[PDB]
């Protein structure tokens, strides 16, 4: 299990949490010095439990698929909550079994369905440590519309930060003040699968991408990533989605 506490939290303590989250994900192989997530894990071992504590010390436990860093659901007191999708239903067979009741959320866990349910694109949803504190508090008591926004915050401040050093840094900048994600942040989130595939395909292609990945940079300009010498590969991305899952 990994844990993060919002009470007394700073850029340093959050950085330690994101480090712990990454290190909790199993790998047997590194591709270009980047941990390669496993094709599959059988049983309960597929799911990492994140214990998150809001400022007041109230807590939720989030279940994360260790093969793709995908949030399946969470436990709030005696109620478990799971996304409306097969992978999350599978997860419910293994995690939070001691919960008195299980609620299936009226949406799947992908960005498209969450944004529809929240009524806004995540381009308009402020993120950061304060937002995460709100998110935890919101998930403590069931409210499906409010939960959609909270989960968008949660996904970006945990899973996406684990996947990209840039996003981790973005949240660290937002330690005491929330701000909507940069277009670069949105770009990276949308491109994790694409980048993971092309980095793996570069192995056997002299570090060259079979298909160039189009991103948006810090300034807001559109750029092409064509090989492993790019900063996105050498510095940014921290975990690779296995091609078997793409
Ligand atoms: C690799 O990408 C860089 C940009 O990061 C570019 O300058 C260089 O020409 C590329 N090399 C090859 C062999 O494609
Ligand atoms: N549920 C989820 N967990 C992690 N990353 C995601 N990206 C989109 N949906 C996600």
């Amino acid at each position: 299990d990994v844990s993060f506490r919002l009470s007394g939290a700073d850029p340093s303590s959050y950085g330690m949490f994101i480090k712990d989250l990454r290190n909790a994900l199993p790998h047997t192989e590194k591709v270009y010095n980047i941990p390669l997530l496993l094709p599959s894990v059988s049983g309960a071992g597929r799911y990492l439990l994140m214990h998150l504590f809001n400022y007041d010390g109230n807590t939720i436990t989030v279940a994360v698929d260790v093969t793709n860093v995908y949030i399946m659901g969470y436990l709030a007191l005696t109620t478990s909550y799971f996304f409306n999708e097969p992978a999350a239903d599978l997860a419910s067979q293994y995690v939070f079994r001691s919960a008195r009741r299980k609620i299936t959320l009226p949406y799947s866990g992908n960005y498209e369905r969450l944004q529809i349910a929240a009524g806004k694109p995540r381009e308009k949803i402020p993120i950061g440590l304060p937002a995460l504190d709100t998110a935890i508090s919101t998930l403590l008591h069931y409210d499906s519309t409010a939960a959609a926004g909270a989960l968008l915050v949660l996904i970006q401040t945990t899973a996406e930060a684990a996947r990209f050093k840039y996003i981790e840094q973005q949240i660290q900048e937002r330690a005491y003040r929330d701000e909507v994600p940069s277009s670069a942040t949105i770009s990276l989130e949308n491109s994790w699968s694409g980048l993971s595939k092309q980095i793996q395909l570069a192995q056997g292609n002299n570090g060259v991408f079979r298909t160039p990945t189009v991103l948006v940079d810090s300034k807001g300009n559109r750029v092409q990533i064509t090989n492993v010498t790019s900063n996105v590969v050498t510095s940014n991305i921290q975990l690779l989605l296995n091609t078997k899952n793409i």
